DNA sequence: CGGCCTACG
DNA sequence: CGTAG
DNA sequence: GCCG
């Protein structure tokens, strides 16, 4: 089993859904006490777990396996024996954990601003609806749409807006091209949020799209919010007598940077750091999502394809269903 | 030990 | 500070 | 928290 999560395919379903979905819950709550290290290692070792071939059944089975040590070792002992581990459930039903929680689900808070009022005494959404002048636009905006964007995104949903994202692109500018991204382009039938990624066949026409693309979806009355290259939206998608609010990310790149952008909108998050960091600490190259440099030679490289880049770092080639790091 | 991805809004 | 995978 |  190799150490870097990009050097082994992760399917999207797996064998020890219940061990990885335990180090997960330690992975967030170290996130929330601002320690990225353990969140870090927590994380990698419930992507282990998703990669290997069968359950484990016996603590021997963790020999030799990557960012398993003494703390990652016992909760997973833990819920072999007992089926629960104290500590898991100790911060599941911390007051803490749930708050920061629910705090940092909000579109616009993140980590530092919901620790903040967690330490001024707040702990519910009405709570801060209370005093709305101390919230900016977008915390606002998270706030109101908050019900709404906590219910998953359906398959359906996402054939439905990425057709009107394509109307308004096409008049935006003719022979752009929209590709979903994200967790649905890695096979995922729900989620939080659709992703789409933006071109054009001709290098440089692409420059100044997306405030044209903006402009014709909000006159469509489509847009609830937004809030330049990447938009984040919430959109107003049509239901059965009614409509919800959806998140809805546009990106754009030209076509020359296409396949950098594919590779890093599509993920899975934990896959594209830990791709980053193999890049940079084995092959020497700084890699993100828009090319990859050679620092030693002052060089881009080119890429046509995800191919190319995964050729480039000297990695098997994994389709996006196999990156669910 | 130091490192832990690397951007844009 | 927030956002993204 | 783990690696390397
Ligand atoms: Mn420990
Ligand atoms: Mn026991
Ligand atoms: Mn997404
Ligand atoms: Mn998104
Ligand atoms: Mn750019
Ligand atoms: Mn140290
Ligand atoms: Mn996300
Ligand atoms: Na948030």
């Amino acid at each position: 089993m190799p150490a870097y999560a990009c050097q082994r395919p992760t399917p999207l379903t797996h064998h020890n859904t219940g061990l990885s979905e335990a180090l997960e819950i330690l992975a967030e709550a170290a996130g929330f006490e601002g320690s990225e290290g353990r969140l870090l290692t927590f994380c990698r070792a419930a992507s282990v777990l998703k990669a290997l071939p069968s359950p484990v059944t016996t603590l021997s089975q963790l020999q030799g396996l990557p960012h398993f040590g003494e703390h990652s070792s016992r909760v997973v002992q833990e819920l072999l024996e007992h089926g629960v581990c104290e500590e898991v459930e100790r911060v599941r039903r911390s007051e803490r954990y749930q708050t920061m929680k629910l705090f940092t689900q909000i579109f616009g808070v993140g980590v530092k601003t919901a620790d903040r009022w967690y330490r001024e005494g707040l702990r519910t959404l009405d709570d801060l609806r209370e005093q709305p002048q101390k919230l900016t636009q977008q915390q606002k905006a998270g706030l109101q749409h908050h019900q709404d964007l906590s219910t998953p995104v359906l398959r359906s949903d996402v054939d439905a807006l990425q057709q009107v994202v394509e109307e308004a692109v096409g008049q935006a500018l003719p022979g752009a091209t929209v590709t979903l991204t994200g967790g649905f382009r890695r096979g995922k039938l729900q989620g939080h949020d659709v992703d789409f990624l933006i071109t054009h066949p001709k290098e440089g026409q692409e420059a100044g799209l997306l405030p044209r693309v903006m402009c014709r979806l909000q006159d469509q009355g489509l847009i609830l919010y937004h809030q330049f290259e990447r938009s984040f939206c919430i959109f107003r998608l049509p239901q059965p007598g009614s409509w919800k609010a959806v998140r809805v990310d546009l990106v754009v790149a030209p076509v020359s940077q296409f396949p950098f952008a594919l590779l890093g909108w599509t993920g899975s998050k934990l896959f594209q750091r830990e791709l980053r960091r193999f890049s940079r600490k084995e092959k020497g190259l700084w890699l993100n999502s828009h090319g990859l440099f050679d620092p030693e030679q002052k060089t881009f490289f080119q890429a046509a394809s995800e191919e190319d880049i995964f050729r480039h770092l000297g990695l098997e080639y994994l389709p996006p269903e196999q990156r669910n790091a």
